[PDB]
């Protein structure tokens, strides 16, 4: 197999002196505005340099990068901006693009990205002001920022959640239902539930997402190390410790690769680089090298056919997917993604593998069926920014119809999880059996079309909870979460609780909330058999400062 070779005609690369930048870009959102489930794929690429009179609107499955070593590098005197015009103002269905390494000085002072899930804004400077609402203050439901510098204010106003990690900000605004910041420099301080302010000092271990630059006239992919108790950026005092690894050291991917193809790339010894696209394979992706980047562009996306699972990592350190969505075939699979063999238990400490924008979607797109989305064996894995999304609407859905019943599985001990959002499964969203677990954010809906409360009775207890702590666990600590309710097939039902743990000295839980979107359905309780009920259909949540 040889590595490097053509990005291929989804990745558009300009520079300064490109003409008609503007025309360029907005040709792409016209098609990609409103373009939900297509299969289209987009990666736009700035070349370093200063870009004037630009505003780069951004739609779905469309990316945007600079290809400088450091953020400043690749500046626009404008914008790149996220709205929701197409949606009347809208923004909870802006899924699926994404935001890298670029600096921007806003026309207007304040630069909008308004976003749901699966949006992230990743090693930004922003010169101004941050608005993550709509205009018009509708609803919204984001959202992601890391390794980010934003001179000004960042103003959530009507976001219903937020993470945001190892950053700087000049102020934040509001809190709504969950704002939640590790190492975040200028974070308000922590407050819950008035305003819901959930705030660490540093985040325990963060490794910055790898990302394609230009060296010279050279593509390179900047591998990022590890930091420990991190807070700030990683680049605002220079270049951050990290390898950079040539673009002919990749298994460049694009249409027509199998499975087979990409497996040999990988055994002997490549990278691999998915050019924007949507790449069906027959067996999985199997990636047994220690320290193998799997990097994604402009949301490329795999599709397992008759039933297999999509990825496999193995019982290796290192190995870095990122910028991946996987969205299930109509056959049943049993798992789409394993981190590590079932049973595995070496140790990863000093180097992990992570998942990185790894985003799972079953339905939508057409019928999609899989058992369990994710499920994470390795040791000290490290999940940073996933949206795993059993499909409420679209084309496909159904309770049978794509049945998905389980989201994330955690199984290996002293995994992170950071910016963590799983929805809509028809069992637990989220169970987690390793020890000394960590999540830092989670935001969970559960599923909208239980058909009656026997659909849901899990054993004794009425539902299953959005995030499960096996009771074996001995050690285990979340801040930051919530779930929300919606009912709509059966707005009778009643789900006993949005989380549910074993009650020990070691398993602690910090700033928990449920919620029911409009009376539909409603939560007896928060966690276990604890705290108030959710009541009436105004969306007031149900909060819990200190479990247990
Ligand atoms: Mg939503
Ligand atoms: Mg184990």
């Amino acid at each position: 197999v040889v590595g490097g070779g053509d990005l291929g005609p989804n990745v558009l690369v300009f520079d300064p002196s490109t003409p008609d930048i503007q025309g360029k870009v907005d040709e792409v959102f016209r098609k990609q505005e409103s373009n939900q489930f297509g299969t289209d794929r987009y990666a736009l690429m700035f070349k370093p340099g200063t870009y004037n009179d630009i505003n780069a609107q951004i739609g779905f499955y469309t990316s945007i990068a600079g290809l400088g070593l450091n953020p400043d590098d690749t500046t626009f005197n404008g914008d790149v901006t996220v709205d929701a015009g197409w949606f009347d103002g809208n923004a909870t269905q802006n899924f699926w693009r994404s935001a890298e390494n670029l600096a921007l000085n806003p026309v207007n002072g304040t630069n909008r990205w308004a976003v749901s899930q699966a949006a992230p804004f990743r090693r930004m400077h922003v010169k101004g002001g941050l608005n993550l609402a709509p205009d018009g203050y509708g609803w919204a439901s984001g959202g992601y920022i890391a390794d980010s510098k934003i001179d000004g204010e960042v103003g959530p106003y009507s976001q219903q959640q937020w993470y945001t990690r190892d950053s700087s900000v000049g102020g934040w605004g509001n809190g709504v239902w969950n704002m939640t910041f590790s190492g975040v420099e200028g974070a308000p301080a922590q407050s819950f539930p008035e305003p819901p302010y959930t705030t660490l000092e540093t985040t325990p271990v963060s490794r910055e997402k790898p990302f394609l630059y230009l060296d010279g006239d050279d593509y390179k992919v900047f591998v990022p190390a590890k930091r420990t108790n991190a807070r700030g950026t990683s680049w605002g005092n220079g270049t951050p410790e990290g390898e950079s690894l040539p673009l002919d050291q990749f298994y460049v991917v694009k249409p027509g690769a199998t499975a087979e193809t990409i497996n040999a790339a990988v055994d002997q010894g490549l990278h691999l680089l998915f050019t924007p696209g949507v790449y069906h394979v027959d067996q999985p992706i199997e990636i047994d090298r220690a320290n193998t980047v799997a990097l994604g562009l402009g949301l490329a996306t795999i599709i397992p056919d008759n039933g297999v699972t999509a990825l496999k990592v193995g019982d290796v350190d290192g190995v870095k997917v990122a910028g991946l969505l996987v969205d299930a075939g109509p056959v049943n699979s049993e798992t789409l993604v394993e981190v590590g063999s079932d049973g595995a238990s070496g140790d990863h400490a000093a180097n992990p593998t992570s998942l990185q924008d790894v985003f799972v979607r079953i339905g939508g797109a057409g019928p999609g069926k899989a058992t369990t989305s994710i499920v994470v064996n390795s040791n000290d894995t490290i999940i940073d920014h996933t949206w795993v999304w059993r499909a409420d609407h679209g084309e496909g859905v159904g309770w049978e119809t794509n049945r998905a019943d389980y989201g994330v599985h955690v199984k290996g001990d002293n995994v992170l999880a950071t910016g963590l959002f799983v929805e809509h499964f028809n069992k637990y969203d989220v169970q987690w059996s390793g020890e000394n677990g960590k999540t830092i954010f989670y935001q969970n809906e559960k599923a909208y079309d239980a058909p009656d409360q026997a659909a849901i009775q899990n054993g004794d207890i009425k539902g299953y909870a959005a995030y499960k702590v096996d009771d074996s666990v001995t050690t285990h600590e979340g801040w930051g979460m919530g779930s929300y309710c919606y009912f709509n097939v059966n707005p009778d039902i009643r789900q006993q609780h949005g989380f549910q743990a074993p009650v020990k000295p070691g398993v602690k839980f910090h700033d928990l909330l449920v919620v029911s979107l409009g009376g539909k359905g409603q939560y007896e309780h928060v966690i276990n058999d604890i705290g108030d009920p959710t009541s009436g259909d105004t969306t007031i949540p149900s909060q819990v400062v200190s479990f247990p």
